[PDB]
């Protein structure tokens, strides 16, 4: 079977997001849903958009998808590869750069944050 | 006076790329035809999409873009800023992470590469 | 009550390292045990080096070391936070980079991986 | 010949750092000078501690080495190669971790920068 990107997704930390439908140039876009209180209410919502690689039609592609936040000026790009799990599960195993805003050239050095995120079916 | 990711840009390592206009959402979409490859495929030009963010119309905006290539199965993202110094030259500054398809999740631990790229506009 | 990255240590990929005593400096010495490896060489126990940053003598502080591996050419950094959750259980949290050696700086740009690993005590 | 460790070097930053003899293990130490305003006089030294990789003992050897920030909680590492480059000068083409302290395991997600340096010698 393959993995497929499209549907309901949750991570590690909670956030949630919905990949739509991959076209044939292997395009999609999203949301990407996030809380602004960790466990609290305020939730916000995000449009995101990406592509999966078609080379050789694996059955676990690579993928990047960036998200444009609505409620900064900071920008999110991730990368990662749909797998099967040993556990027969699809898990999209990403990391992501998180570059924040900076006024001067000369701050540009700290302005990007590293990290990972394990994405499963929300179902 | 805004820095503008429009238009025809080349790296610190020799490779290039153009992006079209970017629309009132931010997004754009463009070609990278790339100078370096970590597999021993013959190159390729490879599209690109991204979005820039639009929060308080900044001049020197944040983005971020996937590049789809197509002569292996990786993708890299970059993210980065737009800078404009006064006298008016644009600089983007990126980094990237270039994801490997590995056939083992047992793997994966190794398939990410990080660094970084400096974009000027293409000259005349 | 303070974390403390003395003693013994697996990762979430089955590798296991060793710390010993952290000297007033914040220095420490150590031996990691891999798991997992880039090169198809045969893994051994590897020395590493690092410190503990005592600014403030945080109860949960920063550290960063490097693994010299000793079945090849590359170096690995890690760097990270030990947390103690209030029952008392300690987790390290770090990202690393795992620097290969390429023959020619033409290739500087592909030699860096990036990735986290969470270490736990090993159990009694 | 060789490309070499111990002696005095400077990046693309202004930041500059002193490393010592390399022993025979690999293992070297040093200090790392960093200006506390961009452009001006306040200067802090942090020491730094690291190895070598030996194996094959190349000309042009990787390396590593933890920089103990003595002026805040934060502690950064950096990894890369010692190159001849093709000009022929001595570089080393490094890429660093910057974690800053947080109080909350609930923030480690953020906790981490990424960046690169290039150093060449002051001479
Ligand atoms: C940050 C966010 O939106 N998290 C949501 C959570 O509130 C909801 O309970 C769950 C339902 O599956 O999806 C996730
Ligand atoms: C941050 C720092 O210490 N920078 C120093 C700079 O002040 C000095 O002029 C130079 C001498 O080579 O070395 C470098
Ligand atoms: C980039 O464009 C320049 C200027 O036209 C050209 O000389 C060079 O070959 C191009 N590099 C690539 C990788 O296409
Ligand atoms: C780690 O230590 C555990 C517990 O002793 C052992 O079972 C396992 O084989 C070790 N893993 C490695 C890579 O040495």
């Amino acid at each position: 079977r393959k993995c497929s990107l499209t549907g309901k997704w949750t991570n590690d930390l909670g956030s949630n997001m919905t990949i739509g439908a991959v076209n044939s140039k292997g395009e999609f876009t999203g949301t990407y849903t996030t809380a602004v209180t960790a466990t609290s209410n305020e939730i916000k919502e995000s449009p995101l958009h990406g592509t999966q690689n078609t080379i050789n039609k694996r059955t676990q592609p690579t993928f990047g998808f960036t998200v444009n936040w609505k409620f900064s000026e900071s920008t999110t790009v991730f990368t990662g590869q749909c797998f099967i799990d040993r556990n027969g599960k699809e898990v999209l195993k990403t990391m992501w750069l998180l570059r924040s805003s900076v006024n001067d050239i000369g701050d540009d050095w700290k302005a990007t944050r590293v990290g990972i995120n394990i994405f499963t079916r929300l179902r």
